[PDB]
This record gives C-alpha cells, sequence and structure tokens, in this order.
C-alpha cells in the first residue's frame, strides 16, 4: 500500500486501477474486473463519464463495501467531466449524473478530462470558468478533491494565476511512460504541489481510433525487458515502479485476472539509480494518442512540447 497527501489535505493511493475498455468488451466485464482489482489490493479506481462504465464500476465498489472487504473511505474513486460539459453551468449536473450512475454520494476526485472543449466539432470556453464551477462542486461535497487532466504547463498556470482562485488542482492526469516521460512537466507540477498521475503508463491499449499501430510497443522495449530479467519481474512492473520512484501516481488498466494481481507487486521491489537512469534514457516524445480529431484543436496540449 501507500498514499500521497494532496494539496487540499486528502490522500490518494499511489497505484490506481484503470477501468477503460473499448466498446467490443461487454460492460459486465468492468464489474468483474473492478471487484478483482479491489480484492488484489487496488484502492484507487479511475473512471469517467466517457468510459460508459460508471454504473458497473460503482456497483463493483458498492458490492465490495457490502461484503465487508472495504469501507467507502478506504476507496479513492475518480470520475471526469467530459469535454462537451465545460460550460460552467453544465459541470455540477454532469457530476451529479456521474454519482447517480455510480450510486455514490461523492467522488474522491473529479477532473476536467481534457482542455479540448467540444460543442454540447470544437468549442471555445474559458476553462477558468469551468474551474470555478469545479470549485463549487468541492464546496458542496460532491467531490472531495478536484483536478485536471491532459493539461500542459501553460494551461495549468492559467488556472493557478486565476484571480480569486480558491482551490488549486490537486493533480494533472496525463499520458506518461518511459517513451514520453514528461520530466519538465513533472518538475513544474512538483514545484506547485500538484501530483502528476500517469495514464497509459503501460503503453496504452493501442486502440485503432487513436493510436498508430506502427508505433513501438512500450512493453517490448529491450531495456524494460533487460530490467525485468535482472529483477525477475515483468516489463509492466518495471514501467509502474519507475513512476513510483519519480514521485508520479501511476494507473494501470488490466481486464486480466492474472495481470491485475501481478500489478500490485509494484510495491514488492525497487529499482536502483542506474536502472532509473536507463529508463530515463528511453524518453522520445512519443505520445500514443495521436489523432487528427484533436491535433488541430485550439487547446491541444502537445503544441507547446517544443
Ligand atoms: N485522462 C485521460 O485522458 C485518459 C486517457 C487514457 C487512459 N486513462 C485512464 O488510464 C487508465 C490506464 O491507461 P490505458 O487504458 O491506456 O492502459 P495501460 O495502463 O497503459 O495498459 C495498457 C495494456 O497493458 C496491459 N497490461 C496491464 N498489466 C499488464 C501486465 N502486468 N503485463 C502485460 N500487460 C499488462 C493491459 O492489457 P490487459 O487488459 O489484457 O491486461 C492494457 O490494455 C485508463 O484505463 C483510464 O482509466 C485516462
Ligand atoms: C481512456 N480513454 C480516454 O480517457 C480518452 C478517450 C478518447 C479521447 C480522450 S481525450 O481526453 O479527448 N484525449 C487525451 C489527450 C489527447 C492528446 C492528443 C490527441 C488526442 C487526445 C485526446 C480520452
Amino acid at each position: 500500500h501507500q498514499c500521497v497527501k494532496l494539496n487540499d489535505g486528502h490522500f490518494m493511493p499511489v497505484l490506481g486501477f484503470g477501468t477503460y475498455a473499448p466498446p467490443e468488451v461487454p460492460r459486465s466485464k468492468a464489474l468483474e474486473v473492478t471487484k478483482l482489482a479491489i480484492e488484489a489490493g487496488f484502492r484507487h479506481i479511475d473512471s469517467a463519464h466517457l468510459y460508459n462504465n460508471e454504473e458497473q464500476v460503482g456497483l463493483a465498489i458498492r458490492s465490495k463495501i457490502a461484503d465487508g472487504s472495504v469501507k467507502r473511505e478506504d476507496i479513492f474513486y475518480t470520475s471526469k467531466l467530459w469535454s462537451t460539459f465545460h460550460r460552467p453551468e453544465l459541470v455540477r449536473p454532469a457530476l451529479e449524473n456521474s454519482l447517480k450512475k455510480a450510486q455514490l454520494d461523492y467522488v474522491d476526485l473529479y477532473l476536467i478530462h481534457s482542455p479540448m472543449s467540444l460543442k454540447p466539432i470544437f468549442d471555445i470556453v474559458d476553462l477558468c470558468t469551468t474551474w470555478e464551477a469545479m470549485e463549487k462542486c468541492k464546496d458542496a461535497g460532491l467531490a472531495k478533491s478536484i483536478g485536471v487532466s491532459n493539461f500542459n504547463r501553460r494551461q495549468l498556470e492559467m488556472i493557478l494565476n486565476k484571480p480569486g482562485l480558491k482551490y488549486k488542482p490537486v493533480c494533472n492526469q496525463v499520458e506518461c511512460h518511459p517513451y514520453f516521460n514528461r520530466s519538465k512537466l513533472l518538475d513544474f507540477c512538483k514545484s506547485k504541489d500538484i501530483v502528476l498521475v500517469a495514464y497509459s503508463a503501460l503503453g496504452s491499449q493501442r486502440d485503432k481510433r487513436w493510436v498508430d499501430p506502427n508505433s513501438p510497443v512500450l512493453l517490448e522495449d529491450p531495456v524494460l525487458c533487460a530490467l525485468a530479467k535482472k529483477h525477475k519481474r515483468t516489463p509492466a512492473l518495471i514501467a509502474l515502479r519507475y513512476q513510483l520512484q519519480r514521485g508520479v501516481v501511476v494507473l494501470a488498466k488490466s481486464y486480466n485476472e492474472q495481470r491485475i494481481r501481478q500489478n500490485v507487486q509494484v510495491f514488492e521491489f525497487q529499482l536502483t539509480a542506474e536502472d532509473m537512469k536507463a529508463i530515463d534514457g528511453l524518453d522520445r516524445n512519443l505520445h500514443y494518442f495521436n489523432s487528427d480529431s484533436f491535433a488541430s484543436h485550439p487547446n491541444y496540449p502537445y503544441s507547446d512540447e517544443y
């Protein structure tokens, strides 16, 4: 186990369970694998309105509460505001709908899923107004903590320098792995008392809608394989452990009972400085999400990478 204290005083488990599966996977699987993740030791569960699974995920959590395994307060459940609901008047009802789907009274964490506003086809919205609406959700107790996702440094500073800012984002959940390690952004986050949460920490699910299949497969990397042999673990476990040692909170999606249980072994071993340096050397500006649908968005996060 372990947690990090967020800048609002609440605590977030450093390993999280990724609940996203594509639509060819039946919705009943999300129920089954979330129970298995909880049984394995996961206490941080990551969902979203977009994932069309919140009823299954909440039910998995409610059912592990009902059978005595955990208490509500032992679970860190995250959901996310989808990009068609950035207009400030849409934020609280979107959150209320997510809680009804999950049949929960509050989320531990609510995030702005993306800065790339879409029309309720792109939209123009002052994300600072979105953020104010997020702060009122926290004041109301709908969300214990509030944060952002897919923000670059500039987008984060906009929020941080907002006149009358009441609550800082507790985190920024972003694509992060050995091929796109986000070092500078991570330093910026640490400087501001903001946690970086890694998604696609295992190389993404390589969905054809968003990911070039020609792209290298992170988990076949020769340095990750060589480190997995050295420690007698697996490339996945090397990738997750790398994140914990750099101060990143790391997600891990698996819908496989074996791999779900394996991923919690991240707490059972440690990498050396030289191992960390070798993994650092893999960085190569490779974001797996790489689509026309977003590359030309006015608020695309990766156009400040230069
Ligand atoms: N904020 C956003 O915009 C955003 C974007 C992407 C993802 N997310 C969140 O981040 C979560 C995780 O990222 P992701 O969905 O891209 O997947 P990921 O965590 O990078 O995992 C990718 C693939 O790795 C496999 N895997 C898991 N453990 C493994 C192991 N020990 N050994 C070999 N393979 C293993 C899984 O396949 P199997 O299922 O077959 O095990 C999975 O499909 C998502 O589920 C979602 O909660 C958020
Ligand atoms: C688990 N899948 C998701 O959370 C997800 C799926 C589709 C789209 C999005 S997103 O937040 O609009 N996404 C994330 C960031 C990104 C970066 C470059 C190009 C496209 C995108 C799109 C997230």
